[PDB]
């Protein structure tokens, strides 16, 4: 709060809630994160539409450059491969799932639009794909039928939103559920932007920045960003310059990512700004990693493209870890951009 | 069926090993009291419930501690270092949320992590406290101990998903046979142990005051009955009945009690299977080498994933093994050596 | 059934990926020419075949090129060094007889070997010249393409073997499809698509002129219905119906259409399995991604043994692929977003 | 500060597991016999020293008994082989002077070496013999029992080296806080226990014998604060007090116990540190589960590189031991179940 102290609610918590809790699986954001998105952000827009593949467009208009937002509502999850003799189910991966978090895990079963079952991860006796199933307590293939599962289902863990001490908060799918939450509070905070404002809730990110391309490319926007997570490794055991950011040290700004080398026009004057009104951020190299940035950037002739991104621990995990303060800032941060970009000269 | 609620409350109360008294103790006390004639807290801290008649003497066995963690160290930026309170796997601590027990009904939550399978050094929690002071301004010492945040559900029709199955399943089970029995001909002491899971400890200074004669554990079993796990090496079958203990690495249950059983479990349509363990350990294994020795047997619980915050178990067998144990006790005073 | 002479036509005119001109491409226009309004090559080689029709515009993409071989040097002894076009696996080149081609419609034959688990600098071919320049006099050349030698024949009932099924049996199944449609109310373009197994390239170019409202591909899938695989890794089993593809790595078809197709199958009575991917791609992976987007779907024939002179296929599959398609095309003037 | 010389008689007197009798034993009863009422060895040779008072009967224990080797069996020319006395680790052997105890109060010299890290089959013991005859002249048998030569030495300002500090630091510290306790309203039983290093079975009777209300051990524990040891895996750091145990791999302390000892630490200012073993064992290990259980706690002297001729200990950390102890035992007639 510390400049001539400010009062702040930083994160407004049930919305949070209901943004990270809302299923949806990359290609199957329609079954329940999309109306979630669209509930949230009408009021603050002119005009919401979903595109081909599913984007949530959310259009504020005004009078200046055209500017794309995205931040990702797909999360990754498990899709059913196979039911086995004795009721057990067969997975695949929906983006970059890591086996070994899947392990004495509980899980929801999506069986229909609203409606779930248990079931728990196990492995046959580090673990591989061939060596994972999931209980969900059939008998048999006929009563995990009988229950609601087929070749298909999608699957998330069962994950709540919890604080951790302070300013920082646990939760399934802060990648990229806190970017979504951090749209619709700067879709709240706008006002009388001389910008000509596209919010997306991008799908298919995990798989490859698919819904990002789509997107961007009917939108043809003028200038692009990205909200994501990063790597924050500060964490016992890892050598200083590998944590990448450091959780509460401010919005990362991201220079650079395997997607995409930002426009260092774009990272020079969000570094400025953030100066300017001192707020906190650090600056983010991504050795891998990739962005919907990487998508926009690389639209029809060429868009110049910016990111900012919430440091996050344990990423692609139940258990993702995020501070409030880095979450402020980066509304902050993002609002004060999208109300100076009428000046931006590249 | 089972009593769902009263599951919920048993396997939800805290209780890592040697902190019994922190939670489950009062709940089994609570839940046991109006069943009982006397209900006292021994030394080590097992609750022993006794139920006056007139007949042998008979110590049931449902250990109430859980697995657990302790905490070791803080670091610097206020990560918790662990170590295993029972026998934790660390593969089953990663991306795992924790209650860490900072006071007698209050906890903070915790997040499973580990340094770039793993071993412990590699191990460690974050509370969201960003040094040492401020884990220490949270509550949090050397010595606080930690269970994961798990919570009973539902699995389809029978079948359930919890936090510490492995063993409140058998404290459900000997507060049912309490409810259950009545005008029994056998002098009767329930006994929830303390300190089972850290090498029976419990079970043997309880047996030793109570000086039974006859002793029974109850217990949850393996059941490998999953995917890639060859048919002789599944040990039990989640829903095909009560398990009655043949032996395990612990003790050679006395072969007329397991006869005995499994008689009692055919003439009275019980479903049960016949269980052997080649590792494991149970209570029994300190009850029958009580003073001069004490004829013992032991029923279980078949469970998947065992010491996990994911144990699974089948409903009706709960309930075979709360109907054997009560015919059981209604038949010893017939039993002869 | 299957009509033998056009499938033994379409999978034995050589085409590898870039090289599709010198083949098959003048096959899939002689054949489809007479079923649509018109065919056009676009620039990098793909055959767009037009028919029109009063509805949305649909897109359908089977690519024309198979994987193969290209001459990378020739050796002081007449030997060929190769590398790949597509995804070959060495240890299918091994004491294989191929096609050497030497110019549109003319070959020399050769033969695979490798020097004393093969990888590619262990790979070469014999054409049975002594020098370089008599290899060079026979008319190979640094850059020439070169197949297996391989024919269509029949293996019991109901299946066939054959080089390049994948993805010959698609083109076959767009020009029967492209026979039986009649009067449909879609604005329909027939795909031969070229470079699919170099990365989707002539889809996506294709795609792009096209912009298509709705996008189909038909590839082969996976059957590993063969011994020593898991049930759960088999994918499709041969003989089980057309398989209507979920998901692979290129793509998540969208889900309405998904459900649709399952819906018309179940409808008409044709059989169906579903597809799940962990690997792969297909053209469906370029069509969805064209500009602002497009809903895609697709079908797939089940195929084992994929990338080799011995893929095999069922003619029960391949009609439902064939009748599937067909009630697709004839019902998405009712299909909504 | 310590008694030097009282010290120095303790750590130097040979007593190895199960032939304490042999020195350390009379040492022992010697230096305590004034200050207790009665003293009296058992049947297996535990020193049981008794000071009468008015209040809860309280057994400390500290093992006497030291690792140490055993012949078994001389070679042709005169060499040695042997057998560990504890848990004796090989590399602590290599040359290295020893003590081969041929009577009571009488030894010759012996030099470890090993056979061209090293494990029991390459070591062996040269005690100038040419022959095992002359071996045999010399006084070894098979059974010989045998310690490092080592001697107290002063490390620095606060600091020792000694062979045996485990755990002849700890029945110093008995002898010590037997000088020091006068009128305390407890019935204390000190107890110098014999063979903790082969399985805590000296503390297993003598408690068995003495049934005490409550029990204390005091042991050394893990100082690794050392070079090349993170930080959460030091254990405990020398000069920064004596060492509550919570747990180690034999005992979990009475939890009321630990927070009593911690709160007496705080109340009289004496410095201490808070102990969790992963691994080790202690003779609170056999008491507590002495008959119907005993509510039992311990205390440790802080010790680098445990098990060897060159243990190192602080004695500001031992005279924190000798003061909390003293004030446990002044004290313990206020603690309630
Ligand atoms: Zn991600
Ligand atoms: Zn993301
Ligand atoms: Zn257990
Ligand atoms: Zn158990
Ligand atoms: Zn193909
Ligand atoms: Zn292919
Ligand atoms: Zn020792
Ligand atoms: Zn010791």
């Amino acid at each position: 709060r510390g400049s001539h102290m400010e009062v702040r609610n930083m994160v407004d918590y049930e919305l949070l809630k209901k943004v990270v809790e809302a299923p949806g699986v990359s290609g199957y954001e329609f079954l329940g994160i999309r109306d979630v998105v669209i509930e949230e952000i009408k009021d603050y827009v002119d005009e919401v539409k979903v595109d081909k593949l599913g984007n949530v467009i959310a259009h504020k208009k005004g009078e200046g450059p055209k500017v794309m937002i995205a931040a990702h509502m797909d999360q990754i999850g498990l899709m059913v491969t196979h039911i086995e003799k004795n009721g057990f189910l067969r997975v695949a991966p929906i983006g970059g799932v890591d086996p070994k978090t899947l392990i004495a895990q509980r899980f929801k079963v999506w069986i229909d639009k609203g409606k779930f079952i248990y079931g728990v991860g196990a492995s046959v006796p580090a673990p591989d794909w061939d060596q994972i199933f999931i209980d969900i307590g059939a008998e048999s293939k006929e009563e995990a039928e009988d229950m609601g599962v087929k070749i298909g289902t999608v699957i998330t863990w069962d994950g709540r939103l919890e604080r951790l001490g302070k300013h920082r908060f646990v939760s399934i799918a802060f990648d990229d559920r806190i970017a979504v939450y951090t749209i619709l509070e700067v879709a709240k905070q706008l006002k009388d932007a001389k910008a000509d404002v596209y919010f997306v809730a991008t799908v298919q990110e995990e798989v490859g920045l698919r819904g990002a391309r789509t997107s961007a490319f009917g939108i043809e926007p003028d200038y692009g960003f990205a909200i994501d997570v990063t790597i924050a490794a500060d964490i016992p055991g890892t050598p200083e310059h590998k944590q990448v950011t450091h959780l509460g040290k401010g919005t990362a700004i991201k220079i650079m990512d395997r997607s995409v080398i930002c426009h260092p026009t774009i990272v020079r004057w969000l570094e400025e700004l953030a100066k300017k009104h001192e707020i906190p951020y650090q600056l983010e190299i991504l050795l891998g990693g990739g962005t919907d940035a990487g998508a926009i950037h690389l639209t029809k002739a060429g868009v110049p493209t910016g990111a900012l991104s919430v440091p996050a621990r344990y990423i692609h995990s139940n258990t993702e870890v995020v501070d409030e303060r880095d979450v402020d800032a980066t509304v902050e941060l993002m609002t004060k951009a999208l109300e100076n970009i009428h000046e931006l000269k590249i």
